[PDB]
């Protein structure tokens, strides 16, 4: 194939690349880092200029990128949110929405990650796809860098797939992470450096939590970790270890940390031996330099990787989750919206199940014990409404005072050995409230 030509008859300006799109027709993007700068701010112009209107837009982790164009609240009524999944950004959109005359804003869609790429595909819908990749090569293909997802499944299941391309956006291997330029419909040029996720400095509990949670870490254990600073201090602690693997569904700078060591070889792993793999990826610059051509990190679809019993494959598979609250029972709550769920999207369950699975695997969700300098407790009597963690799932939990496996036990077993991680101000309130529950 003549790749200049393609490029040359298919490269454009945002403004062009997105003036097509239809009316009541259905978008979606990619993850994070992943979301297209310049195409969502020529989108962005198109709903403030009053030329499209009653688009959907379904997508799951969005960051300032979207956030500050396509998902402006001035635009709601034209570029409508349809929401896979609740982060700050959508947090502040229905608060607002409430103020103006308890307007809903967010269109939350119910939804199994592991399962985006099925839903958007064939029950959604998708007519636009956009998506920011690395520089096309000598063969004419592009790279989904930082993201795999539901994205390497859209982009050839959309009707119309638009892409952003930028140098620094790394050229990251995976399964179908590879996009050949035949296969693209647009191309626009924005170089600019890729969003970060912003470093959180430690807090003193996290030191504790994480020498809990690194003695239950085995010998070639198969990670998965959340973001945050807990993983990363996590992460620091493993970092005199050998013969790790990674399986998650975040790619974060701890991990990638112990790569760099070579504290990773993933040689203990039964699927995909000897890379490491993740379905997405949120870091700093560092990292994103990083995962440029690197031979021993491959990107996989969230249908693999999220995957229950994919995971479960490998031996010694250590989940680290992090969690908002826990409750006598042992379930656990993600959301930090009050009377609301929609943090049970998240992936998080998916390897809450599949680590325990594995053989020798280890679910771990950890939390410090107080909020709000020690004056309210995480550890509570019961979760209001639905939960992110059911209570038949939990398998480790972990604050600064201990562990405990939950699975076997008793309500009353439970109610007796999580009260003992909660902080000693609440553990009289908490065994009363237990009490009263009929726990103990």
């Amino acid at each position: 194939m003549d790749i200049r030509a393609l490029y040359d008859e298919k490269l454009t300006t945002p403004e062009e690349a997105v003036s097509s799109i239809a009316s009541g027709s259905h978008l979606s993007m990619g993850m994070f880092a992943a979301e297209p700068p310049a195409l969502l701010k020529a989108l962005a112009d198109r709903a403030t200029r009053g030329d499209i209107g009653d688009l959907r837009v379904y997508y799951f982790v969005t960051a300032k990128i979207a956030g500050d164009t396509i998902l402006r609240y001035e635009l709601n009524n034209r570029i409508k949110p349809y929401s896979m999944f609740v982060t700050a950004v959508e947090r502040a959109l229905i608060r607002r929405g409430i103020e103006d005359g308890g307007r809903k804003v967010v269109n939350y869609v119910p939804s199994n990650f592991h399962q985006a790429p099925r839903l958007l595909a064939e029950e959604i819908g998708i007519d636009t796809f956009m998506h920011t990749v690395s520089p096309m090569d000598c063969h004419g293909y592009f790279s989904l860098g930082v993201g795999n997802d539901y994205s390497s499944r859209i982009a050839r299941s959309a009707r119309r797939f638009i892409v952003e391309v930028n140098r620094y956006m790394p050229r990251v291997q995976g399964e179908a992470a590879a996009i050949h330029i035949s296969e693209v419909d647009a191309i626009v040029e924005n170089h600019v450096p890729l969003i970060e996720m912003p470093v959180r400095s430690a807090i003193p509990e996290y030191t504790s939590i994480s020498h809990i949670i690194a003695d239950l870490v085995p010998d070639g254990a198969c990670l998965q970790m959340g973001v945050g600073a807990l993983p990363n201090l996590v992460c620091g602690v493993l970092k005199d270890r050998n013969d790790l693997g990674i399986h998650t569904e975040v790619l974060n700078p701890g991990l990638v940390d112990l790569i760099r060591r070579g504290v990773v070889t993933n040689q203990r792993k039964t699927l995909d031996r000897g890379r490491s793999v993740f379905t997405f990826a949120m870091g700093q610059q560092e990292m994103y330099e990083y995962l440029n051509d690197h031979p021993a990190i491959f990107s996989r679809p969230v249908d693999y990787v999220n995957d229950p019993h994919i995971i479960a494959q490998n031996d010694n598979v250590v989940s680290i989750n992090a969690t908002l609250q826990i409750d006598l029972t042992g379930a656990c709550n993600s959301e930090h919206m009050l009377g609301h769920q929609y943090s049970a999207s998240g992936g998080q369950l998916d390897f809450v199940r599949g680590a325990y699975a594995s053989k020798g695997g280890r679910s771990i969700i950890a939390t410090p014990s107080t909020a709000a300098k020690g004056t309210v407790s995480r550890i509570i009597p019961r979760i209001d409404g639905p939960v992110t963690t059911p209570r038949i799932d939990t398998h480790y939990i972990v604050t600064e005072f201990g562990a405990v496996n939950l699975k076997g036990l008793s309500s009353t077993e439970r109610a007796l050995r999580i009260i003992e991680l909660a902080h000693p101000d609440f553990r009289d309130e908490l065994t009363q409230a237990a009490k009263k529950m009929h726990l103990i």
